[PDB]
């Protein structure tokens, strides 16, 4: 038993509900929150923007140090930083970007970081300003996450789309 309150059930191991990440995480202030990031972990706009945003610039400050230190992600790599108050932990995941040219076939790997946490929040990777597929990415994601996800997804009519067409 977990405090994910109100998902629909897609798989046995995959959840989704209409819902702010954001105010999810207020909310649940769950293990771990799936930022949807860049390679400079440079939080400017989407979901990123707005975990940003609700951590008062923490997130920024922290991930300039991290890049400072190690250098730019992978696309499809993932690092574990703080969750501020959002989260115990933040795992920043860069999904290929298609409105910068990254193949999409990498949305696999990026996916895969999933499986080292238990049961995580997240929005669908790639998707929104990334260019991708919101329904391709939760293709991906129900074929390759098998810890337990809870995906919060902002747009109402979006989510209707999703569910409505899940196979
Ligand atoms: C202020 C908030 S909270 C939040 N939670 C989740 N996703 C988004 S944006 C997004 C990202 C990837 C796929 C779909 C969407 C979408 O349109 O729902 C957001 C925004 C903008």
């Amino acid at each position: 038993v977990n405090s994910f309150s109100g998902y629909l059930k897609l798989t046995d191991n995959v959840y989704i509900k209409n819902a702010d990440i954001v105010e999810e995480a207020k909310k649940v202030k769950p293990t771990v929150v799936v930022n949807a990031a860049n390679v400079y972990l440079k939080h400017g706009g989407g979901v990123a923007g707005a975990l940003n945003k609700a951590t008062n610039n923490a997130m920024q400050v922290e991930s300039d140090d991290y890049i400072a230190t190690n250098g730019p992600l992978k696309v499809g790599g993932s690092c574990v930083l703080s969750g501020h108050n959002l989260a115990k932990h933040c795992l920043h995941v860069v999904g290929p970007n298609v409105n910068k040219g990254e193949d999409i076939q990498l949305l696999k790997s990026a996916y895969e970081n999933f499986n080292q946490h238990e049961v995580l929040l997240a929005p669908l990777l790639s998707a929104g300003i990334f260019g991708a597929d919101p329904i391709h990415s939760l293709r991906v994601c129900v074929d390759t996450v098998r810890t337990n996800v809870y995906l919060a997804v902002f747009d109402k009519n979006l989510y209707d789309k999703l569910v409505s067409s899940f196979l």
